[PDB]
RNA sequence: CUUAAAGAGUCAACCCUUUGCUUAUCUUCCCUAUUUAAAUGUUAGCAGCCGCAUAGGCUG
């Protein structure tokens, strides 16, 4: 298995998440939890938020 | 300015063959269709003869 069963059976990745096994795992997993953004190919429409609209990129 | 914006699914074909749904059946008794009454509505628009008339008159 890779990391993407061991991550998701039993709840792992929230034991992580609360460091039932460690803080520092805590860090190695945050690390790897990251916001990377890209608009291109991606639909962009707009919503009204009251006297105006926001361009929501739904993902 | 709508998960906005955009897009060729194309092609091809042997469903075969086989077959016993037969067997025997009581439908059946019953019994009031009874009674009337204008056909009226002129109920016919005819037969000859006087005539050129299929114009018009006469005769019963």
């Amino acid at each position: 298995e890779n990391l993407w069963q061991v991550l998701n059976k039993a709840n792992m990745f929230y034991r992580i998440y609360s460091g039932e096994l460690g803080e520092e795992l805590q860090y190695l997993l945050k690390s790897c939890c990251t916001a990377k953004e890209d608009v291109t190919t991606l639909p962009q429409i707009y919503f009204k938020n009251g006297e105006g609209y926001d361009i929501l990129v739904p993902i």
